[PDB]
């Protein structure tokens, strides 16, 4: 029903080895808790843990640090204004959210010691024991939420600001994004259902038409982004994270903005280390981009040219063996990419997350369009290049046992429709059977694991089920749904032209999608760590780097597939030149239309950044005789004691003088004429 | 030698018609002009003319004004902070510089009455017989200025800063500009000298290097210009200036940022407007550019395929007839630009004179390069298409009197390098006489033209005859100086493939040019009324253009000259593809590399604007029992009246309690196993 106004839980793992200097770090780590200001309670959990769970003590302790880590936030500027000169008056203006104060307890336990409460980050080894510190779902809302969000069909920003109070703004970022992506969907659904009746199949009129929405959709999203961002009182926070626990720093200096010491490293050696980027990712394009096309090369032998027999039971002889390749030869790229960023020297955690997104990025480019890049380039526009892979697997298929039977090879002209209809309709239901329900099946029989094995109180015996319960679940990473999206978004942008159909069934799967991540949030996660976030991330390089390439791969598939004469190659290069240049003219058509558009996030800042200059301020006929008083001064001030240019001012003092003298060389000018 | 101590003048024309109400107005002129607090002097000038001297009273009533000015420009975020809170200890920290007295007097006299001292702009024809207000030379300055900058190599900065103190900023960052696109003419100097040595005419090679400097050059600029903004302290400057007089304002509502009353305009209907400049431009380079071809199609007509009598004497035929058209066309196409910027509303005067010049530049455009594109797109690469326009040529010359001597058309290959040996060292000598010695020798005919017709003091009678010949210079407009530069990085980016002595010639007179446009304020020209500027301007959009445009031109020329095998449109079309695309890679690479690289202009501001925060911040064992005093609080609260969650918290207290009994669960899991 409800917790027990606990904040946060530490399983702390006790093995049996390294047993007595586990209990002697857990009397070090709870002493250093109780140090903090928070309420400590042990129970007994896991065979081999200790649930430790707890709560701030006082109140009124815990008020203070609100008002250091809001007044904080301010000095940093993230903050639009200044707290209130009362304490416990700002507090009530706005309250402490649920999202904020599962931080500001998790910087109380996540924190050097000298600058605030106790070290029990793991990543430090001092103790490996603490396997997470988490805090506790509260079912009683999440019966709510899921209920909800399913009953209406749109979600409203009110519902958004629900998640933002509750989950922190870095997971209500995710859906902030999901329902502007979803809504956006909509426009090419429209055209691409009218696409695929009113004209043929790779339409010119449409490719152009998509990469005007990827655009129009793109440049208003980071109008959004900044909307959402002060609206929120989280903006400017790429530098307040605290930096990682592992970091080179070549000297520590003076802070130039914050004034205050702080471990600075020369970027021009990271820029060194960064130019190494393009020679992985080269390597990357290679060891993933041969392996798809060389099991593409497979699959084009078994299907279309063979008269065997078995031929539906070898027609599963690509598929699985792309998919163990696939995820252990990009577990490799996976393991020197992270040896690649650790190199790197990353300060904070969230640059140090960032970049590994984008080594992870680009295998995740290539195991998602290489499929579509064969057929759309090397399969349709000229098969006959394939015709020698053709002569290879010939050759190796006669040494299995008589000559095997094979017809002239034809170039199946539905063979980029069935491949998007894999990734458009089917891909999309057994990733919404991975994402949700085959994690609820195997938490069901993980669950009977724990009946087969078969000391609480009255009221502790169900919540403490359930937090043994809570506590094997994996963290929630908010990275694994932008890649979901990300790559989705690929589809649209770079191959909706040969299937037009895409963003509508992209479309009825966001409707699904956004209520099934966030019952991925309620049942088969536990809460992640409240984060906050300025922008959505390195997504918007990764959104800006499809919708780029999503002007030319699909203006380029549509001179070589249409013609399904023989491929003039200037016709190719004009289909490029044109719509590449299309997209780069509306793109400086849309991001000038936007910036001629109110932004209502950004004045709001605007107004109280001149008005808390206004109350440092407010804090802080007659007239021509005074010029007549000084000419009188300027006289006797210099009389005492230059003289040229003194007496030119004199000749003429006050304002009647001067008027009558000049009424006379009015006369005097007239009158020689 | 010394003005006398004057802060500006004021030339009030008085005519024979209009005589009464011109007197009329000069007694509401110096009325007006005496209850702003500045004293005043009339004195003879012109045969219809009064000059009036005015200079500030009283520096303490001075002092009050530019107290004000300084709080205005820190109340919108112009100022990097706020000034000293003792009066006359900020004006003594920095000094008022002669720049920001000039201003600050030139806003007393021309500002709306009711909000500032008096509305003596002739704009508003309620009087029109002010003819100008001008600030005064000193002529002591300027023999020292042109003395320094002729005798040192280059400008140091502490140089530009001495004209950013006298002669406002906006005369400042055009030699701030000058200087550093001197000195970043060095580079495609360097290697355009060694691709006429090492490599060919028209170098594959030198057009990617020179698509590289054009983006490092302007990046860096885009750095040094938000670097030299808050140095000068004018940053954010393009709100704070005054509305123009003539503006059409829909409704007055309330200011978002600022919270005053103010007139606001709905930009989308502005956008509505500015959507015409695209059917304005389209006829622009109709009516200009097959003009500019026609005369080009005659003077092929007469140079080459020609053998009749006079042919030098019919050689000037083509550019005595160019030279009549393009001014007076472009002077009706400026007459309907001109009422098309009114029809557009522009309430800034800043915005105003910006958007004149994207009109002034289309024009620009075509009056520059148009010779360059017939002769490097249609005479050189395939000049048979220009058969039927010499077929015409030829018609037209036989009935003038026997058939006329043609020879056979042959393309002369070294036409491009003698049409650019005329723009890059001919047109710049000829320009150099047109800018500084024909003024200087028309201000000594204009001189013995007085003499030829042939009442003062002892002291002022050489200083009021120097007024009355400053006065007929005109105003200096900084836009005609940036008009020659930006034309001049046209044909380094586009057209100095052709011939790479360009960047080695345009090199050489850039350093006059630096010390010649100093020159032509000194003599040639009043002094301006010193304006504040955060940006170059509009320029930078017209030197992005040309920049884009400089990757595509210089190597579509490339492909198209260099087999002067018969013009394939696929490699022309390919030649521009990776060109174009190296100019994108190269603009992400040096605006990520200037993005990594600190910016000690902004790092300025972001100290003060911290440390600013902190000054209204700083004016405004033994922890454990107080844990068991809110254990024992939170008891006794709640006891006297839910109480399962309550208990929860109480079965331990305290520090050594809950560690005892996590102790016995560690024993207690060990013990079962
Ligand atoms: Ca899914
Ligand atoms: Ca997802
Ligand atoms: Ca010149
Ligand atoms: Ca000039």
């Amino acid at each position: 029903e409800s917790n027990f106004g606990v904040d946060f839980v530490i399983h702390y793992k006790v093995p049996a080895a390294e047993r007595d200097e586990a209990e002697a770090g857990f009397v070090q780590l709870i002493r250093a808790l109780t140090t903090v200001g928070l309420a400590t309670e042990v129970r007994h959990g896991e065979n081999e843990s200790l649930l430790v769970f707890v709560k701030v003590a006082s109140p009124d302790l815990f008020a203070k640090q609100v008002y250091r880590a809001r007044l904080g936030d301010w000095l940093h500027g993230v903050r639009v204004s200044a707290p209130h000169n009362d304490i416990a008056q700002a507090l009530q203006d706005e309250p402490v959210v649920e999202a904020e104060r599962l931080r500001l307890i998790y910087l109380m336990i996540t924190k050097p010691h000298n600058e605030g409460g106790a070290g029990v980050t793991p990543t430090n080894a001092k103790w490996k024991h603490v396997e997470s510190i988490f805090p506790l779902h509260s079912h009683s809302f999440n019966k709510e939420w899921i209920k909800k969000w399913s009953s209406k069909y749109t979600l409203e920003q009110t519902d958004i600001d629900n998640i933002r109070d509750k989950f922190g703004e870095s997971v209500a970022f995710y859906f902030a994004f999901l329902r502007s992506y979803f809504r956006f969907l909509v426009i090419p659904s429209a055209f691409g259902f009218g696409a695929w009746l009113l004209l043929g199949q790779f339409s010119y009129l449409y490719a152009l038409l998509c990469g005007l929405w990827s655009v129009v959709f793109f440049e208003y999203w980071k109008k959004q982004e900044v909307d959402l961002a002060v609206q929120w009182g989280v903006r400017g926070v790429s530098s307040i994270q605290q930096s990682r626990p592992e970091f080179e720093w070549e000297h520590e200096a003076e802070d130039p903005i914050t004034g205050e010491p702080v471990k600075v490293y020369p970027p021009m050696k990271r820029v060194k280390t960064q130019l190494l980027q393009i020679p992985f990712a080269l390597a990357c394009v290679v060891a993933l981009g041969a392996l798809i096309v060389t099991c593409n090369s497979l699959e084009v032998f078994i299907n279309e040219v063979y008269s065997g027999p078995g031929k539906q039971y070898l027609g599963f002889l690509p598929t699985i063996f792309l998919v163990i390749g696939t995820p252990t030869i990009s577990g490799v790229l996976m393991g020197a990419a992270e040896k690649l960023n650790a190199m790197e020297n990353y300060a904070t955690v969230d640059a140090h997350d960032a970049a590994l997104i984008q080594k992870q990025f680009v295998l995740n480019f290539m195991t998602s369009y290489m499929a579509l890049f064969f057929t759309a380039f090397v399969y349709i526009p000229f098969g006959h290049i394939l015709h020698p892979f053709l002569n290879f697997w010939r050759a190796t298929a006669q040494t299995l046992t008589k000559e095997l039977p094979t017809r002239e090879f034809q170039i199946n002209p539905a063979r980029i429709s069935n491949q998007m209809f894999y990734f458009t309709v089917t891909a999309q239901i057994v990733n919404f059977a991975t994402e949700v329900v085959v994690p609820y099946i195997k938490q069901q029989a993980f669950q009977k694991a724990k009946q087969l094995k078969s000391e609480d109180h009255e009221e502790e015996a169900e919540f403490l089920q359930r937090v043994r319960e809570e506590c094997t679940l994996e963290e929630y990473d908010v990275s694994g749904d932008y890649r979901e999206m990300v790559m989705q978004f690929g589809y649209v942008a770079m191959f909706s032209v040969a299937w037009p159909l895409a963003a509508c069934c992209f479309l009825v799967n966001n409707w699904v999608e956004l209520r099934s991540d966030a019952l991925k949030i309620a049942i088969s996660s536990r809460r992640p760590i409240p984060w906050r976030t300025d922008s959505i991330g390195p997504w918007l390089t990764a959104l800006s780097f499809l919708s780029w390439l999503g002007s030319i791969t699909s203006s380029a598939i549509v001179y070589l597939c249409s013609n399904s004469s023989p491929l003039k190659a200037w016709g190719l290069l004009l289909s490029i030149l044109f719509a590449e240049h299309f997209y780069l003219v509306v793109q400086l058509a849309v991001r000038f239309v936007l910036s001629k558009l109110d932004s209502p996030g950004l004045q709001k800042e605007r107004k109280e950044r001149f008005q808390t200059k206004k109350r440092l301020l407010q804090e802080n006929i007659e007239h021509s005789e005074k010029i007549t008083r000084e000419a009188l001064e300027e006289e006797a001030r210099q009389a005492s004691i230059g003289t040229p240019e003194e007496m030119f001012w004199q000749r003429q003092r006050g304002m009647q003088e001067t008027i009558e003298i000049g009424r006379r060389m009015i006369e005097q000018q007239l009158a020689a004429g």
